[PDB]
C-alpha cells in the first residue's frame, strides 16, 4: 500500500520550538501535513542529505524508533563513541546494555532513595534561604539532576563540587574545551584505577566487580559520559518543566499526594506530556522500508520527534491536556526499543520525590514572572533557563 510521495516542507521557523511547555503551533502544522513527512533545512544540512524525513504520528515514531533491523544510529565518520551505548547495534549494543542493567534496578534505586531525599532537601533548603524570586532551575533542578548523577557513578562527595563545574563546562574556545576534557579524562582515569584496584559497590564499582576484564577503561569512561549525558539534563528538564506544568495545571499537583499509585501517575504524565527529550538520535536507514505508504531508502535519515508522537490523538484522547487521571498509555517519552531509557526507574523515583517534597515544603508555590518571560535552552535536551519562584 503505498501512496503519493510525502511532499518536500521548508523546515518551519519554530521548528522544535516551545510555546511554554509545549510545541510551538509550527510543529502541529507540519503535523497536519500527515504522521511522516520530509523537510529540508538546518536539519537536512546537518546531516549532509538533500532532505530529512521526520516522523511525528505516534505509531510510527513507536515503530522506527524500535526498528533496529532497518535503521542504525551508528555515526558516519569512531573511537571518540567508544561506550556511547545510545549509538550502537546489536550485537555490540547488547553487551553494553547487559553491563547497565544491573545498576538500574529498582533494588538498587530504593537504596539510593536516603541520598536522594536528603540531596532534594538540602536544595530545596538553599531555595528557602535565597527566598521570593529564587532560580528553581539552577538552585534546585539543575543541581538535583548532576549530584544525583555523582551519587550513581560514586563520585567522592567532596569532588563533586568540581566535577559537577566540569560537567557544565563541556556543557569559550576549542582549545579551553580540550583543556576541561584533558582534565576530565585525567580525571576519569584516576577514579577507574581506583575503581580497579579496589570494587565498591557504585555503578562503576559494580560493573568492574561483574566484568573487570572483559570491559576496557576507554568503554567505561564512555559508559560515564552516556549516563551524564543521558540523565543530568533530563532529569533537569523534567523538574523545571514539570514545575512549570503543574503550576498551570493546579489541579493536578493534588494528585500527587492521593496515593502512591496515583503519584506514579502524575510523573509519567508529565514525562508523556512534556518528552524533553523531543528528538533523540536520527535515524539512519541501512536496508530500504516501506513505513505508512513511503518507501524510505537505505542512507536517508529519519528524525523521530517524540514530543509530538506524544501528543497524537492516536495514543490518548485530549492529549495536549496534562490529566494524570487518564487511562495509562504506552507513550514514547522514555523511548521504545532496545534503546528504551536505561535510566526511567531512577527517574521516575526521583521526580516523585523531587516534586512530592518540593510541594510539601512551599505549597503556596508560584511562578513568580509572567509565563511568557521564561525563557528555554538550545540543547539536545529541552530545558528551561531559569524559573523564577515565589511562594
Ligand atoms: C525523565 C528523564 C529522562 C527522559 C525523559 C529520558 C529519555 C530517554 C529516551 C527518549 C531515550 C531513547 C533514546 C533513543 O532511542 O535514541 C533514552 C535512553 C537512554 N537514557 Fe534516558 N531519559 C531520562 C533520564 C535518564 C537518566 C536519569 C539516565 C541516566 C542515569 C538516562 C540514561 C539514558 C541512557 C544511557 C540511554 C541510552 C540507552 C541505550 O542506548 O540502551 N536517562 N532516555
Amino acid at each position: 500500500d503505498i501512496d503519493q510521495v510525502a511532499p518536500l516542507l521548508r523546515e518551519p521557523a519554530n521548528f522544535q520550538l516551545r510555546t511554554n511547555c509545549d510545541p510551538h503551533e509550527d510543529n502541529f502544522g507540519l503535523r497536519a501535513h500527515g504522521p511522516l513527512v520530509r523537510i529540508v533545512g538546518e536539519s537536512s544540512t546537518q546531516l549532509g542529505r538533500d532532505f530529512v524525513w521526520q516522523a511525528h504520528g505516534y505509531e510510527v515514531v513507536r515503530r522506527i524508533l524500535g526498528d533496529h533491523e532497518h535503521f542504525t544510529t551508528r555515526p558516519q565518520f569512531e573511537a571518540q563513541f567508544v561506550g556511547q551505548i545510545s549509538t550502537y547495534d546489536p550485537p555490540e549494543h547488547t553487551r553494553l546494555r547487559k553491563m547497565l542493567t544491573p545498576e538500574f534496578t529498582v533494588r538498587r534505586i530504593r537504596r539510593m532513595e536516603p541520598a536522594i531525599q536528603s540531596l532534594i532537601d538540602d536544595r530545596l533548603d538553599l531555595l528557602e534561604a535565597e527566598g521570593p524570586s529564587a532560580d528553581l532551575q539552577g538552585l534546585f533542578a539543575d543541581p538535583v539532576g548532576a549530584h544525583a548523577l555523582c551519587e550513581l557513578l560514586g563520585i567522592p562527595r567532596d569532588d563533586q563540587r568540581e566535577f559537577v563545574r566540569r560537567i557544565r563546562r563541556n556543557a569559550r574556545g576549542l582549545k579551553a574545551r580540550a583543556a576541561d576534557s584533558a582534565a576530565f579524562n585525567r580525571y576519569l582515569d584516576n577514579l577507574l584505577a581506583r575503581q580497579r584496584a579496589d570494587p565498591d559497590d557504585g555503578l562503576l564499582g559494580m560493573i568492574v566487580r561483574d566484568h573487570g576484564d572483559n570491559v576496557t577503561d576507554e568503554e567505561l569512561k564512555g559508559l560515564c559520559t552516556a549516563l551524564i549525558l543521558g540523565g543530568v539534563e533530563t532529569v533537569a528538564g523534567m523538574i523545571g518543566f514539570g514545575v512549570l506544568a503543574l503550576l498551570d495545571n493546579p489541579g493536578q499537583i493534588e494528585l500527587l499526594f492521593e496515593s502512591p499509585e496515583k503519584a506514579e501517575r502524575v510523573v509519567n504524565e508529565l514525562v508523556r506530556y512534556l518528552s524533553p527529550v523531543q528528538a533523540p538520535n536520527p535515524r539512519l536507514a541501512i536496508k530500504d522500508v516501506v513505513i505508512d505508504g513511503q518507501l524510505i531508502k537505505a542512507g536517508d535519515y529519519v528524525l523521530c520527534s517524540i514530543l509530538m508522537a506524544n501528543r497524537d490523538e492516536a495514543l490518548t484522547p485530549d492529549p495536549d491536556v496534562l490529566d494524570a487521571n487518564r487511562a495509562a498509555v504506552s507513550d514514547v517519552g522514555f523511548g521504545h526499543g532496545i534503546h528504551y531509557c536505561v535510566g526511567a526507574a531512577l527517574a521516575r523515583s526521583m521526580l516523585r520525590m523531587a516534586y512530592q517534597t518540593l510541594w510539601r515544603r512551599f505549597p503556596g508555590l508560584r511562578l513568580a514572572v509572567p509565563i511568557e518571560e521564561v525563557k528555554y535552552r538550545s540543547a539536545f535536551v529541552d530545558c528551561p533557563d531559569q524559573v523564577p519562584v515565589t511562594w
